[PDB]
Order: structure tokens, then C-alpha cells, then sequence
């Protein structure tokens, strides 16, 4: 294989990247985005507050953009994010009671129905855990709601999209611990009950030489309760400045994870939350950490790039 793509198709599984809409205007970012993926997920495009800036008052310029560049290219459109704690508009936060409910269940509506036909899955509720077990305890959905509001998503979600994968999304799930085995409970007790849900996400947003070594144990016990597992926003994160021992570590890293997901028949794919450095979002959320993404931010291949094409 020449690229991750063809390395992915070949392997019958994805390889996407988080899109911003407005670097498909940069040559050398268009370039890399057409040619090494086969996946596409909106970094921010889709999100609650660039999808209702205001209550009823819906946006989707930014997420059309993705969606279209989606089609236009050939890969396929993941959906990222419709109940999440972050990111959410005042507006929403104001809300109490029935009044919330029904603003959730609408925003979900209107978004799932809006993209139905074009996002192939999407992560209907993200986050919903806090590490250490249990639930998140700084979410305005767990706090107005209650353990109640992911089922009412994901049946709003099935109900708007018939046949879109719907997934729970999660970061620090990667290995089996306190925060997996919460989020491993809801996954088997939905399943029970028969409450709309087909794939897990796990983020993956690891920090180099930690790579959790019972990855695929892990990956293989959700699946192995009925439903697709997928990593979505893989990056691994470095001290910066980054140098040679770093980057063959996190090389090693990356082979590991895209490992792991090819050892499980149920893993759809590895999608990388970004392409270069030079807009990783991790530096300005992770003081002194970095250079956690395939591409350095002069668009070099990085030793990352040949790990990943030698697992696939
Ligand atoms: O770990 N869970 C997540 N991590 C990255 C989130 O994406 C970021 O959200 C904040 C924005 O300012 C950044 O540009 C964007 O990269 C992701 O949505 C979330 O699931």
C-alpha cells in the first residue's frame, strides 16, 4: 500500500480523520484528507452549539460542508456529537425539567433527521461516565435528568434515523477499568432491554507509552455483547518539545492501538482526531504536551505513519 487508505480498505476497515471545514481551503491539508482516509468526522461542525446556537434556530452550513465533502470524496460520514456536557449552549443550560427533556429530544431529532442518509453512525451520547466509575458529575444532563436521559437519546436518535449505527462514546475506556466496566453495564443492560444501540466508541485519546495492554481484551468484551466497537479520536500525546526516542515510542503506540482493533472482528476501524500537529487540539487543553497526531505541523510524515500502515 502507498497510503493509509488503501492500507484501511485493504484491511476491510476504516481510517478516518476529524475534519475542520475551513482547512479544506489549504492545499497540503485538502491533499492529505483526499488521499490517506477513508472516514470523515466532524471535529466541531456537528456539535450542539454550532448545530443550535439558539433553541429552534438550527445552523448546519458547517456540518453541510462536512457532510458534502464526505460524498463528495467517497468516504464515509461519522457524526460526532449529539448529547454531550461540553460544548452546549447556554441556552440549553438555562432549560429545567420537561423543558430541558424536550430541547434534548428535539435537538436530537432535528440532527439525526437533518444528516439521516449521509452520517452512517453516530455517537449519540458522549461522555456520559466519570473515571473512577459512575457517572460524569459536571453534566447538565446528568444533573436535570438523571440516569434516564442516554436511553431517551438513543430511542429519539433510532427514531429520527432507522438505520444509522447508534453509538455511546468515551475516553479512558481503552483498557477494563472502573470507568469501562460502568460503561460495559449500560452497553449489556440496553442490549437486554432491547433499547436502540449498535457501536461503542472508544476515543483513544492516549498518552505515549501508556498504551493500555489489555486494549483488545477490552475491545472484545463489548463486542462480544452484540455491537460494533470503533476507536474515534486517537492521538497520542507527548512531553514537547518532541524528539527521537518520543516519536518512536509513540510510532510503537500507534501500531499497538491499530493492533488491537485488527485482533477484534467487530473493531470498524482507527480514526484520528485530526491530521497535523499544527492544529492538534491538545496543546491548548494540555499544557506542555503535544505532537500527538500522524502529520508534524510542517505536514511530515511522521514515524507514526509507517506504524500505522505496517498494522493495517
Ligand atoms: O476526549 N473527548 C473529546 N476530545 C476532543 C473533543 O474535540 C475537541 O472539542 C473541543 C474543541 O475546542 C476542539 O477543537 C476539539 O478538537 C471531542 O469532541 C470529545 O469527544
Amino acid at each position: 500500500a502507498t497510503t493509509l487508505k488503501e492500507a484501511a480498505d485493504g484491511a476491510g476497515r476504516d481510517f478516518g480523520f476529524a475534519l475542520d471545514p475551513n482547512r479544506l481551503s489549504e492545499a497540503q491539508y485538502k491533499a492529505i484528507a483526499d488521499s490517506e482516509f477513508n472516514l470523515v468526522v466532524a471535529e466541531n461542525a456537528m456539535k450542539w452549539d454550532a448545530t443550535e446556537p439558539s433553541q429552534n434556530s438550527f445552523s448546519f452550513g458547517a456540518g453541510d460542508r462536512v457532510a458534502s465533502y464526505a460524498a463528495d470524496t467517497g468516504k464515509e460520514l461519522y457524526g460526532h456529537t449529539l448529547v454531550w456536557h461540553s460544548q452546549l449552549p447556554d441556552w440549553a443550560k438555562n432549560l429545567n425539567g420537561s423543558a430541558f427533556e424536550s430541547a434534548m429530544v428535539n435537538h436530537v431529532t432535528k440532527v439525526a433527521d437533518h444528516f439521516e442518509g449521509k452520517v452512517a453512525s453516530w455517537d449519540v451520547v458522549n461522555e456520559a461516565f466519570a473515571d473512577g466509575g459512575g457517572r460524569r458529575q459536571d453534566s447538565a444532563f446528568q444533573q436535570k435528568l438523571g440516569n434516564g436521559y442516554i436511553e431517551t437519546a438513543f430511542r429519539a436518535a433510532r427514531a429520527a434515523d432507522p438505520t444509522a449505527k447508534l453509538c455511546i462514546n468515551d475516553y479512558n475506556v481503552e483498557g477494563i477499568n472502573a470507568k469501562s466496566n460502568s460503561l460495559y453495564d449500560l452497553v449489556k443492560d440496553f442490549k437486554a432491554r432491547g433499547v436502540p444501540l449498535d457501536c461503542v466508541g472508544f476515543q483513544s485519546h492516549l498518552i505515549v507509552g501508556q498504551v493500555p495492554g489489555d486494549f483488545r481484551q477490552n475491545l472484545q468484551r463489548f463486542a462480544d455483547l452484540g455491537v460494533d466497537v470503533r476507536i474515534t479520536e486517537l492521538d497520542i500525546r507527548m512531553r514537547t518539545p518532541s524528539d527521537a526516542t518520543k516519536l518512536a515510542t509513540q510510532a510503537a503506540d500507534y501500531k499497538k492501538v491499530v493492533q488491537a482493533c485488527m485482533q477484534v472482528t467487530r473493531c470498524q476501524g482507527v480514526t484520528v482526531w485530526g491530521i497535523t500537529d499544527k492544529y492538534s487540539w491538545v496543546p491548548d487543553v494540555f499544557p506542555g504536551e503535544g505532537a500527538a497526531l500522524v502529520w508534524d505541523a510542517s505536514y511530515a510524515k511522521k514515524p507514526a505513519y509507517a506504524a500505522v500502515m505496517e498494522a493495517f
